[PDB]
RNA sequence: GCGAAGCGCUUCGCU
RNA sequence: GCGAAGCGCUUCGCU
């Protein structure tokens, strides 16, 4: 790794503002909320007439306050008043879905880990996914939905987070990378252990069971004051904040030996969890690891762009190439990245 | 035993 | 469907 030289005061607010401006250009217009609404309220209602007491409900980007502009719509169905097939479900979905003149391209992926049902909707032109009873879904979202309120700085570095592994053509687990949820993790993660903590985590601050899983965390948003230690401790900018979590996963992290959990706040080890061979534990779904999937050449491409997300956010440069329409071309530049 | 392409076949993955 | 990793066969290659 190269030695980066020391942050100027003035490039750092350049890197204050391009986190920021991560968010207000990508976090959804009130428009595009409500798109994702009708889309549910629609799918419901035609799923009904096949399959009466369905219930759609969104999850997710569109619920767990990092919604983000075209990310696909993830949608879980459950039946009301209701041993389910989700194999032939998924397939019944698809053949449902196909009579529906606004959707088109409905594949049933009935292999998969979580069996969905994707198609593509021709108003919003937005992708959408039915799973099947994805209850532990529902729960992360409304967690990371809470990590998503405790402090400003938390959404900066994940919508950051979320420009940055699309520029970099990483976030992609069907193409056998890794998924952005996986990546909201590493964030929230990076800002639990930094010194000190910008967040707390939510399940050390009760036992509530969904599928054997603990799904307690604590969720009152306008009571952590009492109850979190180091609360206001942490005075960074994001985009010292940002380099930060670059400079934390290149630097620092030693992904041969430890597990990225956010669900409990002390080191969790490769050894104790049976993952000898990037290690990333579900909140809830304690025997999910969400790179148990990555090639080591998909390892080395997601290493490779957080290096060379290290060199750009790490050298300072003043000014930038009049070329450049505005900052962020400069810093999310995909041939640069990759 | 090794390489390239074509045509088939299988296994794993996808929220 | 898409991504990855294999197996079959054929054709052409191995100094
Ligand atoms: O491994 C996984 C992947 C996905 N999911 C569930 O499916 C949802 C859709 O997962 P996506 O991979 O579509 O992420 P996203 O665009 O919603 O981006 P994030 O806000 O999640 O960073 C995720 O939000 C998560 O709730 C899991 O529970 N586990």
């Amino acid at each position: 790794l190269e030695p980066l030289p020391p942050l100027t005061p003035k490039f750092l607010n350049i890197l204050d503002q391009v986190c920021i401006q991560c968010y207000k250009d990508f976090s959804p217009t009130i428009i595009e909320d409500q798109a994702r609404e009708h889309i549910r309220q629609n799918l419901e209602s035609f799923i009904r007439q096949d399959f009466p007491g369905t219930k759609l409900s969104l999850f997710g980007s569109s619920k767990n306050g990092f919604g983000f502009k075209q990310s696909d719509l993830d949608v879980c169905m459950t039946i009301n008043g209701l041993g389910l097939d989700c194999v032939r479900t998924i397939e019944e979905l698809a053949r449902v879905l196909r009579k529906h003149s606004g959707l088109r391209n409905i594949l049933p992926i009935t292999t998969a880990k979580v069996p969905i049902v994707k198609f593509f909707h021709l108003r919003s032109g937005l992708e959408v996914d039915i799973s099947l009873y994805n209850t532990l879904a529902l729960h992360n979202t409304r967690l990371l939905s809470a990590y998503s309120a405790i402090d400003p700085r938390v959404k900066y570095l994940c919508y950051t987070m979320k420009v940055f592994t699309k520029m970099c053509d990483i976030g992609d687990a069907s193409r056998g990378s890794l998924s952005s949820y996986a990546y909201t993790l590493m964030v929230l993660y990076f800002l639990q252990q930094r010194n000190p903590p910008v967040i707390p985590v939510l399940q050390e601050i009760p036992e509530i069971f969904v599928d054997g899983w603990n799904i307690y965390f604590f969720d009152q948003i306008d009571e952590l004051p009492t109850y979190w230690s180091e609360c206001g401790k942490n005075t960074e900018s994001v985009g010292q904040l940002w380099l930060g979590l670059l400079r934390f996963y290149t630097e620092e992290f030693d992904f041969k030996e430890h597990v990225i959990s956010i669900r409990r706040k002390s080191l969790l080890t490769t050894f104790k969890k049976q993952w000898t061979s990037i290690v990333i534990e579900d909140p809830f779904d304690l025997n999910h690891n969400l790179g148990a999937g990555l090639s080591r050449k998909m390892t080395n491409f997601i290493m490779k762009a957080f290096i060379n997300g290290r060199r750009v956010f790490g050298i300072p440069v003043k000014g930038f190439p009049k070329d450049y329409p505005s900052k962020m071309e400069y810093f999310f530049d995909p041939d640069v990245l990759t």
